[PDB]
C-alpha cells in the first residue's frame, strides 16, 4: 500500500543504446572487480571494467549496484561513487542517479512507516548525495523539491521518512565547494529544519539527525534564523 509523493517525482532516461541483462561471464568479471577494487589500484581497476562493461550494460549495473550494493554497504558509497567517475560515462551516471531515485520513491511512498527499512532508506539517501551534491552536481528540483517536501511531510505526519532523508542527502554538501553553505538553497533547507525542530514537537532521534547535519557544516542550531513557513 502507498500514498502520493506531490514533490517527488522520477524522470526518464534518455537513451539510445539498447540496454541488455549482463551475460554470466560479464557479471563474473563486473563482481571481481566491485569485490577487489580500493582506493590504491583504483584507476587499474576502473580500466579492466571499461573492457567489460560496455554501455549497453549500464543499465543492468546500475541496478545491480544501486539495489545490491550502495543500499545496503554505506562504507563503499566513496569508493563506488568514485567508480562511477572514474568511467567517464554521462549515461551510466544518469542510470545511477535514476534507480537510486526510483528505489528512495519506493520507500517514501509506503503508507506504512514499519514497513521501511529506515537503513536501506538511510544508506539510499546518503548515496544519492554522494552522486550528486558532493561531485557538484545538483538534484534537480523537478525532481525532489526539499522544502516543499518537509513542509508536506509535516502537514502529513511523515517526518520521521522525510527528515533523515533529507539530512542524509545534504550531510554529502558538507565537502562540496558549490553546495556548502551559504550557498542558498542548502541554506534554505537547514532554516526549515531548524523551524521544525522548534514547532513540529516531534521525536528525539529528528532533533540528533538535524544536529548532525548543522555539525557536518560546522553550524549549529543558534548560527541560523528559523524559517517561517509553519
Amino acid at each position: 500500500e502507498m500514498i502520493p509523493l506531490k514533490f517527488f517525482a522520477v524522470d526518464e532516461v534518455s537513451c539510445q543504446i539498447n540496454q541488455e541483462g549482463a551475460p554470466k561471464d560479464v557479471v563474473e568479471k563486473v563482481l571481481f572487480v566491485l569485490n577487489n577494487v580500493t582506493l590504491a589500484n583504483l584507476n587499474n581497476k576502473v580500466d579492466e571494467l571499461k573492457k567489460s562493461l560496455t554501455p549497453n550494460y549500464f543499465s543492468w549495473f546500475s541496478t545491480y549496484l544501486v539495489t545490491q550494493r550502495a543500499k545496503t554497504e554505506p562504507n563503499y558509497h566513496d569508493l563506488y561513487s568514485k567508480v562511477i567517475v572514474a568511467m567517464g560515462s554521462g549515461l551510466l551516471h544518469q542510470f545511477m542517479v535514476n534507480v537510486t531515485l526510483r528505489q528512495l520513491f519506493v520507500l517514501l511512498s509506503t503508507k506504512d512507516e514499519q514497513a521501511i527499512d529506515k537503513k536501506h532508506l538511510k544508506n539510499l539517501a546518503s548515496w544519492l548525495g554522494c552522486i550528486t551534491l558532493a561531485l557538484n552536481k545538483p538534484i534537480k528540483h523537478k525532481n525532489i523539491a526539499f522544502r516543499e517536501m518537509l513542509i508536506e511531510a509535516y502537514k502529513e505526519n511523515r517526518l520521521e521518512i522525510v527528515v533523515p532523508f533529507v539530512t542524509k542527502i545534504l550531510q554529502r554538501a558538507s565537502e562540496s565547494k558549490i553546495f556548502k553553505p551559504p550557498n542558498p538553497w542548502t541554506v534554505g533547507i537547514l532554516k526549515l529544519l531548524i523551524e521544525l525542530n522548534e514547532k513540529a514537537n516531534w521525536k528525539l532521534s529528528l532533533t540528533f539527525e538535524v544536529e548532525v547535519l548543522l555539525k557536518s557544516f560546522n553550524l549549529t542550531t543558534k548560527s541560523l534564523k528559523p524559517s517561517n513557513f509553519i
